[PDB]
Order: C-alpha cells, then sequence, then structure tokens
C-alpha cells in the first residue's frame, strides 16, 4: 500500500525536470514520506503538501511564478497558520523538513503524525522549497521556505 | 516541561568536548528532540537512546572504544531489533536520524512518536553516531551508525 510521487524541479521557462520520487506509505503513527531525490542544493528544505494536484506556474505581477498552480499549504481544517508536523493547529500539510546531503540527494524518510490514510492525501501536491522551514510564520511567513523549487502531484 | 541534555563529542585519548545540547519536550504526538549542536561532521547521523546513563568508554579488543559504557540501544520492550522511529517492534530508543548541516550545526527537531512522556527517557543516554541510520540491522547492525561520535546523559 503506497503512492509513488514523481517529483520534478520547477522551470516555467524551459520545462520541469525529473529529480526523483517521494514514496508515501502508512505507519501506525502516520504517513511516512520516503524521498529518493537528487540534483538539489544541500541543506534543509521546506516540505509541505499543497492544496491542488498541480505543479504548474501562475502569472503573478506579470511573471510566471513557479508552482503557484498548487495553491497554498493544504489546510482542510482551517488552522490558517504554519507550524510543526506535530502541532494540531497548523496546516495539516506541514511536513518535517527535507534533508538534502552534500551530494544533492535526499533519501531520509520523515513522518507526518497528523496524516493517517493514503487516500487522504490523494488529489493534492507535495512541494519542496528552496529555503528551509522553522515551522512558524515568525519571523518569516510559511516557515521561510520562499520559492517553490520542486513539486509532484499525489495520485 | 523539558529536559536539556548536555552533549559532548567523545574522545577518550584527547578528552571530550562540549558540542551543545538536545532539548526534549512533549507534543501531542510524542517526544520532540530539538538539537542545538555545533562542530559536528556534516550529514545524517544515527541518533538513539541507549540503555545506560553513561557516556564512558570501554576496552574492546586492545582498543578503548568511545561511549561503550552506554550499552546498547534502549530496548525496554525487548524488541531485540533495530528499526524505524514509527515501528512498534523496534528498539524503543530508535529516534529519527539527526541532520548536521555543511556548517557543522544541527538545529532541526525530530519526533519520536513512540516515546510519550519525558520521565520515560530519564536515566538513560542519548547517542549520536558517526554513520547514519538506515533503520535496520542489515546490511549493518544497528542501522550502520558505527562509532559513537557524541553522547549525553539524560537526567
Ligand atoms: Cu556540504
Ligand atoms: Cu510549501
Ligand atoms: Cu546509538
Ligand atoms: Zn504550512
Ligand atoms: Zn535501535
Amino acid at each position: 500500500a503506497s503512492i509513488e510521487v514523481k517529483v520534478q524541479q520547477l522551470d516555467p521557462v524551459n520545462g520541469n525536470k525529473d529529480v526523483g520520487t517521494v514514496t508515501i506509505t502508512e505507519s501506525n503513527y502516520g504517513l511516512v514520506f520516503t524521498p529518493d531525490l537528487q540534483g538539489l542544493s544541500e541543506g534543509l528544505h521546506g516540505f509541505h503538501i499543497h492544496e491542488n494536484p498541480s505543479c504548474e506556474p501562475k502569472e503573478q505581477e506579470g511573471q510566471l511564478t513557479a508552482g503557484l498552480g498548487a495553491g497554498g499549504h493544504w489546510d482542510p481544517k482551517g488552522a490558517k497558520q504554519h507550524g510543526y508536523p506535530w502541532q494540531d493547529d497548523a496546516h495539516l500539510g506541514d511536513l518535517p523538513a527535507l534533508t538534502v546531503l552534500h551530494d544533492g540527494t535526499a533519501t531520509n524518510p520523515v513522518l507526518a503524525p497528523r496524516l493517517k490514510h493514503l487516500d487522504d492525501v490523494r488529489g493534492h501536491s507535495i512541494m519542496i522549497h528552496t529555503g528551509g522551514d522553522n515551522h512558524s510564520d515568525h519571523p518569516a511567513p510559511l516557515g521561510g521556505g520562499g520559492p517553490r523549487m520542486a513539486c509532484g502531484v499525489i495520485k
């Protein structure tokens, strides 16, 4: 019982490019996201499930902004605030930060305790940001993830 | 409601050195380990609660081995096997791998869903390994963490 999500680096100009996958499985403590990515910059990267099952760009202030088609952080319970994966009054789509090693790969799995069944995340997207995630809207909103760097649609 | 564990880099020959702390707090989904460490090798490192509240070395084949005085992974339920943090039949002391950035620091918190109350971890030790953790006893025992790099006694 799993969902393999194809993830691509976002490039509204020359076209998105494959960088691997993220496999979602169920554990007795929540959904587990196991990455198998490469070609990314080393460090911690914001990692959240977004509203729409789309990784396409959107016009914003005359510019084609990468990944805006995915909408905001998935928040079906209306928490209206960014937080920790283990915080109840935070976007349900807030996952633990992704770790990209010196060699540009990410294979360390992370758990989202608030997510319980695979079908619950189908029909949405998974987003990887250029920046990190301090799990707060302070001092930077949405954890300070910044630009949408990679994305995949959850089938 | 927290426990601030002082962590030291282990070196029996030259002397241990302080590398920071690991703060343990309770969340509605389990214990959260928030590191504030520096001076460590970049990459993912095995992170586990060991049985004894000691970070002392022990002689192992004409070679004083670092942190062996901590004994094995804390396994109060007798799982007798290394696994994932979200796996019920794995050592209870099995925590998510710790991320140390290129700059040698670690501040990314991780959740131990199977650990529910602070008092449970008191009287034991927290260990950070040189190698990572594939959360299995194969192809290497105990996730392949290998040598014990840093350690702290949990009061
Ligand atoms: Cu590096
Ligand atoms: Cu996001
Ligand atoms: Cu260990
Ligand atoms: Zn969020
Ligand atoms: Zn273990």
